[PDB]
């Protein structure tokens, strides 16, 4: 028993991170076989990032302006491109320890796991959620770029974030491995805002499953509700709309305890309304959303 | 920007997992050179564990008893002795992934990341703290016996803690390295209660300057106290006494943030007092203790 926020195990990771130089700018890369993914704002001086032209910037460099540092060893870059807002550095070495990997790109409220690096070195990790904004919650101190977000099935690591940059409101943005930023973002310093961050529904719902499976069951409640009159009190609180597929998703933690999708939304419903009045869910005094279902049934079986 | 609940990257410490089988019991062990520790539980049956006799249920074992796998592969047992309340089985190969390591005794109120395992297999990573009342808030299932907590130091691994029981309120009980449980616990299947589960107060202070140096100042207040005076609050809230030995270790983040330290007890008091009104610090609603001044500084600066 017991729920925590927990991150995959970081290790398949570790093994990928690199440090990448260009001219005085060193942040991460991510080596998978013979190619080194990085942000493309490497290439930029603090000053270029007002407003860059990286096609112009990119013209300028060559494949031995790239310094890729593997642990304290360099690795020879023997080819250089564009995709999107990663460069792809090619190069002369596989990298020995790339797990089975996947790019993928990940919709808002899925959640995953960052390793935040330092000059190519590992220095924590933790669990966020992509906002239904775009955005992540992260912990990224200057250096951070090129640090990646990920999920792991069993043997096969699926990256699904790198890291860029922060908004003027203290909240990150990124983009997939393929370089295309979630969300409107832009790799260039300028205003850039965040749109509402509304609260991820079927997480919330998830986390209240997860809570009943572990003890706490205060929150229960003897009332039900519809999709529709749950999403009109949805609405009202900043939270995103619940759909039938989402509470198709919440069916294996509706089947485990017992308690109806809908009850449940209930539940949540007289939380929003009436408020927690000074308790708390799972050591939480606030309605947690970055629990995917899929994340409360992993956490509640033990998945290795 | 921004502040996470951060566990340290988990790969020095997955590279030692390893599943130990003694009957029917199958736990985690940690493979440390030619040693695998593991609680010594394992020996028993969920029956034996009513008033289990370790020394005299041991003697029915032997070498061939223990059954060791690492990855796929098994592991000879050349040798096994019990050290208060974990077993130590000698092997015939030295662990290739052996970290540099340690073996160290935490005290309450210090925090360690946690590789939650089965079968040998690591699930996920969290951060945990050793709550006053020497019981920690982990996510245990059965099967996870034997996952180990830690702390990294570079290169060093400093192993704190060994999984080995959740108590009858779902909170769990571990030993160090050396077999010795923290607190009054005992593996056993008895009435065990913990104590009085006090707040952590020189780590509720540490996250108030990590709040502070993140931007999130809405609770400073105009007020100063003693240290004196604040303890008089901290007993009335089941808050540990702050010493003078906590206030030297806030020296550095009340340097960096020019907020003197009994400033920042005279804002906790009035969140002691006043409540949250429904706002929160560091997307928390409730005033987070598994920070210590350590870790906020770490996290602030970088260190990989
Ligand atoms: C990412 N590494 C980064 N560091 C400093 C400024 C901007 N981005
Ligand atoms: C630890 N692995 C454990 N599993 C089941 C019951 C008790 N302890």
């Amino acid at each position: 028993s017991g729920f925590r926020k927990m991150a995959f195990p970081s290790g398949k990771v570790e093994g990928c991170m690199v440090q990448v130089t260009c001219g005085t700018t060193t942040l991460n890369g991510l080596w998978l076989d013979d190619v080194v993914y990085c942000p493309r704002h490497v290439i930029c001086t603090s000053e270029d990032m007002l407003n860059p032209n990286y096609e112009d910037l990119l013209i300028r460099k060559s494949n031995h302006n790239f310094l890729v540092q593997a642990g304290n060893v360099q690795l020879r870059v023997i080819g250089h491109s564009m995709q999107n807002c990663v460069l792809k550095l090619k190069v002369d070495t596989a990298n020995p320890k790339t797990p089975k990997y996947k790019f993928v790109r990940i919709q808002p409220g899925q959640t995953f796991s960052v390793l935040a690096c330092y000059n190519g070195s590992p220095s924590g990790v933790y669990q966020c959620a992509m906002r239904p904004n775009f955005t992540i919650k992260g912990s990224f101190l200057n250096g951070s770029c090129g640090s990646v977000g990920f999920n792991i099935d069993y043997d096969c690591v699926s990256f699904c974030y790198m890291h860029h940059m922060e908004l003027p409101t203290g909240v990150h943005a990124g983009t997939d491995l393929e370089g295309n930023f979630y969300g409107p973002f832009v790799d260039r310093q300028t205003a850039q805002a965040a749109g509402t961050d509304t609260t991820i529904t079927v997480n919330v719902l998830a986390w209240l499953y997860a809570a009943v499976i572990n003890g706490d069951r205060w929150f229960l409640n003897r009332f039900t509700t519809t999709l529709n009159d749950f999403n009109l009190v949805a609405m009202k609180y900043n939270y995103e709309p619940l759909t039938q597929d989402h509470v198709d998703i919440l069916g294996p933690l509706s089947a485990q305890t017992g308690i109806a999708v809908l009850d449940m939304c209930a539940s949540l419903k007289e939380l929003l309304q009436n408020g927690m009045n000074g308790r708390t869910i799972l050591g939480s005094a606030l309605l947690e959303d970055e629990f995917t279902p899929f994340d409360v049934v992993r956490q509640c079986s033990g998945v290795t």
